[PDB]
């Protein structure tokens, strides 16, 4: 069993748009936009509803780029991320409670205050590669064992 979750990557040809989560799960890191998917939307509007709850940006057009699985030690539910991204955004990123949005150079990308999965699968996204990944946690921090994969359907 798995629950679905979303996530945005604002990217532009120099600058990716990464947000501080201010708290719950993932505060104190930079992260990506999106949530869980709620009952009675689809995934990509779930992504849209979250980034502009987060960012107060909409975006015309989504694209899959990958789906990566979490898995947490001690906990039933995996985590279904699927991962979009976009270059053409509607408005100005601007802090939510959650997020404080930020612009970051594509040679300047704060790994080291990122989810520790991020430095495996972020070549692949800066690459325009769609991919597959799994990764299994134990905590926050601790990754126990992974898979990633480039394919040519997300």
């Amino acid at each position: 069993a798995s629950r679905l979750y979303t996530l945005v990557l604002v990217l532009q040809p120099q600058r990716v748009l990464l947000g501080m989560k201010k708290r719950g799960f993932g505060a104190g890191r930079w992260n990506g936009f999106g949530g869980k998917v709620q009952e009675g939307e689809t995934i990509e509007d779930g992504a849209r509803r979250e980034l502009q709850e987060e960012s107060g940006l909409t975006v015309d057009a989504l694209h899959k780029v990958g789906q990566i699985v979490f898995e947490f030690v001690g906990e039933p539910e995996l985590m279904d991320v699927h991962v979009f991204c976009t270059d053409s955004i509607q408005g100005t990123p601007v802090e939510s409670d959650e997020m404080r949005p930020c612009w970051f150079q594509l040679d300047q990308i704060p790994f080291k205050d990122m989810w520790p999965d991020d430095s495996y699968w972020f070549p692949l996204l800066l690459q325009k590669k769609k991919f597959h990944g799994y990764f299994k946690f134990q905590g926050q921090d601790t990754i126990l064992d992974y898979t990633l994969r480039e394919v040519d359907t997300v």
